[PDB]
Formats: C-alpha cells, sequence, structure tokens
C-alpha cells in the first residue's frame, strides 16, 4: 500500500525564454533521487524551450492545461496528441484557476482527463472548494463532486485510474499565503481516500496518489509532508524560486 | 485610402513537430513580395519550433489566442508579455471556434484585443454569425455587436484601431467548404466598413483593413480578392497545404 513522493511546480503564466532557460537549467543541476516524481509546467509556448534545457535524467516537463479533442479546428487549443509527439508524459487537468475564473466545467475537466488517460498520459487532476463553500460546510460535497464528474468518465476503469493523481488545493490557500493547516488537509485527503475505496475498490485506492497544493513553499511543506495521505506537492509561487529544490530535498527525506 | 494586402495560414490545433518544421520551410521557401503581409498562426506549443524553421524575411509568425491579463496565476493561459519576448507581432482574437465552441465572449474577445494593442500588437479579430442568425436576418447586427464589444474597448484610438485586421469569416463556412459568394462577402464587407466610418470617422476607416474568412482556398479566392472590400484572407484548412502558398501569389497579382 506504499506511493511514489510526487512533486510538481506549476509555473503558470509567468517566465520569458531566458527565464526558462536558466530556471530549468537550475533545477535540473539539482540532485534528484530516483525514488521520487519531479515534474514542472511551463506555459505551453515554453514548453520545447524548457525540454531542451532539461539536461535532468529525472525532471520531466508537463503541460498546464490540454483539450477535450484531437488534432483539428480548435483554435487555440493543444491536443494531446501534440503533447505526446513532444515526448510529454504528464498534464495538469481542472486547476481552480481554469475551473473558477475561466469557466472550465466539471464536466469539461473529467472529459480532459480521460482522453489523457486513455492515450498514456499521467494527469494531476485538481480538485477545491472556495472560502465561501468551506463556510457554507460543503467542503466534502464539492470536492467529491468534483471527483464524481471524473468518475462518470473513467467508471471504475483499472488502466485510467493507475496513472491519475490528484491535487487537493483549497482555493482560499491558492496563491494567497493561506496554506492549509497539516489537520486541515489530511482531514479532506482522508475523505477523499474514503471516496477512493467506494468507488474503486480498496486495492485500487491504495496506489492513487494525492498531493496537496495552495501556498505549499519551502518553509511549510515537512508538517504537511508528514501527514500519511499527502503524498506531495503541487507548487505554483515557490517553483519559480530556488526554495523548489529544498522542497524537493524534503519531500525526500520525509518520504 | 490604399491598404496592404493582408494573408494569415491559421494552423488551428494541427501539427507535430516534424510538420511545422517540414510545413513553415516549404513556406519561407516561396518568393513573398515585400508588397504584402504574409502571417501563419501555429499552435502555441509550435511556435519556437516554426520561429526557428523560419527562414523567411518576409513570413511572420502569429499566434491563435493570448489571454486579457498581463504575467500572473493564469494556468494554462499566454500572455501578450510571453508572445512579444518570443518576439511576435501578431495574434489571432475572437476566432469563432472559441467564441461559439468554447465560450469566450464579445467583452473577453474585446479585452484581449485591446490589451495586445496598446502593447503594439497587431490583431486579428474575428467577427461572424452563424447559419441561424443569418436565416433570422441578423447578420449585421451580430457582427456590429462583435465590433461594438471592441469599440467600447478602444473608443475612437487612433493608436489603437492603425493595427486591427477584421477578419470576416461567415461561421458557416468555417471547415464546412461553404464558402461566401464575392456577392455575401462583400455585402458584409461594405456594411462593417460603414459601421467604422461611423466609429472613427473616413479617415480612421479608410485604412481599417477587413479580411474574409471561411473555405478560401487556392482555387476560389481571386474572384473573392477581387471584391474592393475584401483586402485578403484568413485561411484555415488550406493553409496546412501547399496551395496557402498559391494563394498568396494569388492575392499579390490581384491587388
Amino acid at each position: 500500500p506504499a506511493r511514489r513522493p510526487f512533486i510538481g511546480g506549476n509555473f503558470k503564466c509567468n517566465g520569458s525564454l531566458d527565464f526558462i532557460k536558466s530556471h530549468v537549467a537550475a533545477i535540473a543541476a539539482h540532485k534528484i533521487p530516483d525514488s521520487v516524481d519531479v515534474v514542472i509546467a511551463p506555459s505551453a509556448v515554453h514548453l520545447s524551450t524548457a525540454i531542451a534545457a532539461n539536461t535532468s535524467k529525472q525532471l520531466r516537463i508537463a503541460a498546464q492545461n490540454v483539450y477535450l479533442e484531437g488534432n483539428g479546428a480548435w483554435t487555440g487549443e493543444t491536443s494531446v496528441e501534440m503533447l505526446q509527439d513532444m515526448g510529454l508524459k504528464h498534464v495538469i487537468v481542472g486547476h481552480s484557476e481554469r475551473r473558477r475564473i475561466m469557466g472550465e466545467t466539471d464536466e469539461q475537466s473529467a472529459k480532459k482527463a480521460k482522453r489523457a488517460l486513455e492515450k498514456g498520459m499521467t494527469v494531476i487532476f485538481c480538485v477545491g472548494e472556495t472560502l465561501d463553500e468551506r463556510k457554507a460546510n460543503r467542503t466534502m460535497e464539492v470536492n467529491i463532486a468534483q471527483l464524481e464528474a471524473l468518475g462518470k468518465e473513467l467508471g471504475e476503469s483499472k488502466m485510467l485510474w493507475k496513472e491519475v493523481v490528484i491535487a487537493y488545493e483549497p482555493v482560499w490557500s491558492i496563491g494567497t499565503g493561506v496554506v492549509a493547516t497539516p489537520e486541515q488537509a489530511e482531514e479532506v485527503h482522508v475523505g477523499l481516500r474514503k471516496w477512493f475505496v467506494e468507488k474503486v475498490a480498496a486495492e485500487g485506492a491504495q496506489h492513487i496518489r494525492i498531493i496537496y497544493g495552495g501556498s505549499a513553499n519551502g518553509s511549510n511543506n515537512e508538517k504537511l509532508g508528514q501527514c500519511p495521505n499527502i503524498d506531495g506537492f503541487l507548487v505554483g509561487g515557490a517553483s519559480l524560486k530556488p526554495e523548489f529544490m529544498t522542497m524537493i530535498d524534503i519531500l525526500t527525506k520525509t518520504r
């Protein structure tokens, strides 16, 4: 019932060509053990520059988003086919910025994930509740609904769930500095784990990785990483900084 | 009251790395006179590959979309800053696939265009009505509304309108093979021209370029290109093929 630690860095809409070259080189120069998964997600226009700068045998490059159709008449959108042609294994789907600011629906996120998973990618599937939703006592209702939408698309497929990494990021913690307490985070992760047991049964559930995000940084990650159901982190702001490497180290010696 | 001919090729969600290299090289090998603007818009993940393959002193690379915020927490989105850092001058905004399939609102398209124009880019701003809208006799009402949204953001700014290229693409003509007749297209373009006269006055209006798109190809472009208010084309499917170069030639000898 053991799971490989995972840390992802979401650069979001940040970076210049020079920054991508210099920052990817810095991360690639860091010692990354073979025991943990480390990925970084540059902006789409920077993926090929990042791949060229990535001299690490461990670090992987991920995309921040992908569309729910194959190649075709989808102006402004990227297909799974394009990502795989570039050699990428990982993609972030359902980030709360896309759900809450850009109108990506629960079904849209689920259909994106399904298509990527079917084609063999690993999907970092994001869920999370807003401050108001938590205030209304709907935290689990909201997170479960987002997962249920995925479940509707994936059913109980062994193949499909294998390469899902759930990222729980309370929306009130994203970019705000208001990191969840270890108790708040673990509480939600236990709820999600229980949901997985019901949907794919106990064995299937034991291997689903759940990472935390929302103001995770070099200074606060250790205590969170000690929680049994927190398998690692999705890191936004700190992923643009040297402290990202500190987080890699900490996740390693903790888990 | 004369305007430089313009042809843009929108690759949409198509291409592999090898295809971008080979197809951009083929277009770049073609003779392009200094008298016309020729741009191609690869998918975002392919922009840097396209730039590297573009050995032409005339051909320009454009983006298919851009977001309405600067760098920041906008997962999956590209900023104007990123495009300019990569050396791009042109971007497509408001393509009807984004408006009609992906929920991009008239205001969102307008705000994207305004931000790009303020920063110095040339924006290919797309407008168009659906078959049902035309059937309901609302063709001009719809197209004008889309333009009015832009006008609300740009006002009567001389600086801002200077680098707008309007692309009229009837939605019923996009990817369907059902190209507009020269009469249908010119009729709408005259309506748009009249609108510009009212909004920015006659002088400002005389320099706004209006291109046609929607099943424009190597075989049907000549007659359309002969229309006084059709300053060129936005080309989807044919832009992925050798006939794109034929269209460049035709636009040149016609206008």
